[PDB]
């Protein structure tokens, strides 16, 4: 149907917009602290602490699979990255401070993405 095609076109362009947003957000993490899943080899008990792990690479995989239906779902995943980090790591760590900076600096980027979506 033309309708299903039209939807897939919207979804494809949403994916295109979110891809840009993802690249911008990841630029706010120059140290690549949030680039990959927390290694269960380097941190074997992590899953006892964090029930829903998230990272930029995992977000990217979902993105290219067009697994984000709207911005809210995308923001959910970004928020997990930040919130997980700030629970697992203590306040006076390079990890926690990185999350804070990503949170603050990403707020700008998501504020406009929200408008560009409507
Ligand atoms: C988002 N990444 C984290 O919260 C990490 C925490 C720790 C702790 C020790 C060694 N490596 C890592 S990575």
């Amino acid at each position: 149907s033309m309708e299903q095609v039209a939807m897939e076109l919207r979804l494809t362009e949403l994916t295109r917009l979110l891809r840009s947003v993802l690249d911008q957000l990841q630029d706010k993490d120059p140290a690549r602290i949030f680039a990959q899943p927390v290694s269960l080899k380097e941190v074997p008990d992590y899953l006892d602490h964090i029930k829903h792990p998230m990272d930029f690479a995992t977000m990217r995989k979902r993105l290219e699979a067009q697994g984000y239906k709207n911005l809210h779902e995308f923001e959910e995943d970004f928020d997990l990255i930040i919130d997980n980090c700030m629970k697992y790591n203590a306040r006076d760590t390079v990890f926690y401070r990185a999350a804070v900076r990503l949170r603050d600096q990403g707020g700008v980027v998501l504020r406009q993405a929200r408008r560009e979506v409507d």
